[PDB]
């Protein structure tokens, strides 16, 4: 009912929206458990063919219908509306699974505050026999000789052990970790008492808070463009390898990092473009936030690649035998890049709290976006007042309880398993390409465009009506057949195996979002 005051307002939630831990966390891990490059061409593929077209759709619905994620979709087609709850779904599963990430941060801020970084050594209580300095353990006359695989890092260890600490598997869970449950619901207060008092943006602290996470990248290019080794970790990151293309896995890995770091088939872009006022020029702004966000990506892969690759000739062994082929590969890289720069625990606690604000204002979004495309269902019931802020409190109270689950001793395979099926890979192909179906050959590219010519003031290229009506659909139906016709069981960091009923559970995670979509079409056909 509430539009913005101003359009700064709009650009700089938009900016904070979909940039954060999908630009520095998750894209660099994805790009090194493929070859590299050959995992590049189908992410600008998959961005110039669908990546902005759908992320401006999005925009010009929320602006077209002035409602948010679910009631959106009932002004174009009532009898696909369960595109709406099946990102509801899928948030819901990406705000419980998100927070821990940050939840590791605030771990390792808490640890930052002693004279001494704890994963700078191996002299512990949690460190094998085994264990050698990084520095040391590529030397031709202790290691070289014998037991080269069995030796271990311990930036590593530490992430094994003191922060993890890995049981033998899933089947296992152990014990509960009460520390990290701890920062949980540190964590989780502050983003409830963020949305207590309703505070958004502020006067003379947005050009600090929106302006200190690029200055703190800008650093860390720096600091790893001059190490050396970073130019066959360049080279690596860059130069694809044609024979990976024949892999189903590198496709559908590189089309949903996109759709993941764009904030798409979430219903947080949805309702941020509804505000906005009716004769506004949106186009031009979606164009330069998508220029503004891959750039972001592109020059986080060049840093955290250049350090990798340090790391790689520093130990001795192959580009893709470091760190790990999982969710734990920035909390190695930057920690070892943080170690050597002047007063390490200044800019380790510096680069920590820019990471916790980058995760913070998009948890803000996306926590506000799924409120939103609930209240929008029941006005009258979840109006403002006490009711909505009891709301909030069961909600976050029932995630952190959620999230118990992967603060365990075996919490590691649960949250990988919430990565690759939860909110991620095929429901997202499933939700994009029924978007732009919908949207295109059931509703019309033409009578769109005569709606935005009307709000925008000239009528647009024909590049997004036929990027809508072929590109991305064909794109969307190949990955999912060429995925079911060659399957691979996921595997947790290279070795490992999981069993068969977790495959199942995560198969049932993920059909718990898709079929919202064919559920609501039979409840809707039967009366
Ligand atoms: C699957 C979980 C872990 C995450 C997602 C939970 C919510 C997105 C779902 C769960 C149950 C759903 C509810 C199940 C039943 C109904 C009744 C339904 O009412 C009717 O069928 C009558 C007509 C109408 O009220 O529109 C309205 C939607 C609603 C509230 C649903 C709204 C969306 C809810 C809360
Ligand atoms: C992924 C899980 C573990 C955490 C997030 C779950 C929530 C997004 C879901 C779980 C159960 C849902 C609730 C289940 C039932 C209802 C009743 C219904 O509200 C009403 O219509 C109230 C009755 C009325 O006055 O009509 C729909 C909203 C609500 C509170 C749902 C809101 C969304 C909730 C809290
Ligand atoms: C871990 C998983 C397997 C738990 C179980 C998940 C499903 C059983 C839930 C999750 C979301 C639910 C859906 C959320 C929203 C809706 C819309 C609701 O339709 C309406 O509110 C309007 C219908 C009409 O107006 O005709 C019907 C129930 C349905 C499909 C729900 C059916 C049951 C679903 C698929
Ligand atoms: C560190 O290593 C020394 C050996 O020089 C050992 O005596 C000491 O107990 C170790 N510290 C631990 C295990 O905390
Ligand atoms: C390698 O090991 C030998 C003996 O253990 C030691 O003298 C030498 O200093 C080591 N190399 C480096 C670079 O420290
Ligand atoms: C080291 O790893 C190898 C296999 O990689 C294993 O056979 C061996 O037992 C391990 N330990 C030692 C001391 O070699
Ligand atoms: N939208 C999702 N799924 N994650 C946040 C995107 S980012 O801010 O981490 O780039
Ligand atoms: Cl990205
Ligand atoms: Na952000
Ligand atoms: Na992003």
């Amino acid at each position: 009912r509430e539009k913005w005051s101003s359009k700064i307002d709009f650009v700089l939630s938009v900016a904070g929206g979909f940039v954060g831990l999908g630009n520095v966390w998750r894209f660099p891990y994805l790009c090194y458990k493929n070859g590299g490059g050959a995992f590049l061409i189908p992410y600008f593929i998959f961005l110039f063919g669908s990546g902005l077209p759908v992320f401006f759709l999005e925009i010009i619905i929320g602006q077209y219908t002035s409602e948010g994620g679910i009631t959106c979709w009932e002004k174009i087609c009532p009898l696909f509306s369960g595109i709406g709850y099946a990102s509801v779904v899928i948030v819901s599963l990406l705000n419980v699974y998100y927070i821990v990430i940050l939840a590791w941060a605030t771990y390792y801020l808490f640890q930052s505050f002693q004279k001494e970084l704890p994963w700078a050594h191996c002299n512990h209580s949690w460190n094998t026999p085994h264990c050698m300095e990084d520095t040391m353990r590529k030397n031709k006359s202790v290691w070289i000789t014998i037991s080269s695989t069995n030796f271990t890092s311990p930036v590593i260890e530490f992430w094994e052990r003191n922060v993890l600490s890995l049981s033998p598997g899933i089947d296992h869970p152990g014990s509960l970790k009460w520390d990290l449950a701890l920062c949980l619901l540190l964590v989780w207060l502050v983003c409830f008492f963020c949305i207590w008092k309703g505070v958004r943006s502020t006067g003379k602290v947005v050009y600090f808070t929106a302006t200190f996470p690029f200055a703190m990248l800008l650093v860390l290019l720096v600091r790893g463009l001059t190490l050396p080794g970073a130019g066959a970790g360049i080279k690596f990151y860059l130069y694809p390898d044609i024979t990976r293309l024949e892999d189903p896995q590198v496709w559908i890995d590189a089309g949903t990092q996109i759709f993941f770091s764009y904030a798409i088939c979430l219903g947080a872009m949805t309702s941020l473009g509804s505000y906005n006022k009716y004769k506004y020029n949106s186009y031009r702004d979606c164009m330069l936030l998508g220029c503004l966000n891959s750039g972001t990506s592109f020059v986080s892969g060049f840093a955290i690649f250049s350090i990798l690759g340090f790391m790689a000739q520093e130990q001795g062994v192959d580009i893709a035998d470091v760190a790990e082929s999982g969710p734990g590969l920035a909390f190695i890289a930057y920690p070892k890049a943080v170690t050597m720069m002047p007063l390490p625990t200044f800019w380790s606690i510096l680069f920590f709290i820019m990471l916790l604000l980058l995760g913070l204002d998009s948890q803000f979004v996306e926590v506000e976006g799924q409120i939103t495309s609930l209240v929008d269902l029941y006005p009258s019931f979840l109006r403002k007042g006490y009711r909505r802020e009891i709301f909030i409190a069961f909600v976050c109270s029932i995630s952190y309880l959620l999230g118990l689950t992967m603060v365990t001793e075996g919490g590691m395979y649960v949250f990988q398993l919430f990565d690759y099926y939860a909110a991620s890979g095929v429901c997202l192909l499933w939700v994009a390409f029924f978007e732009c179906f919908v949207i295109a050959w059931i509703y019309g590219g033409d009578n769109l465009y005569d709606g935005i010519e009307d709000m925008i003031g000239y009528r647009p290229g024909p590049w997004m009506k036929y990027s809508w009506a072929v590109i991305t659909p064909v794109l969307c139906v190949g990955c999912f057949i060429f995925s079911l016709v060659k399957y691979v069981p996921l595997t947790y960091n290279k070795t490992y195996v999981y069993p068969n009923w977790a495959i199942g559970l995560g198969w049932s995670l993920a059909l718990s979002s898709m079929l919202c979509v064919p559920l609501v079409i039979v409840i809707r056909l039967c009366q």
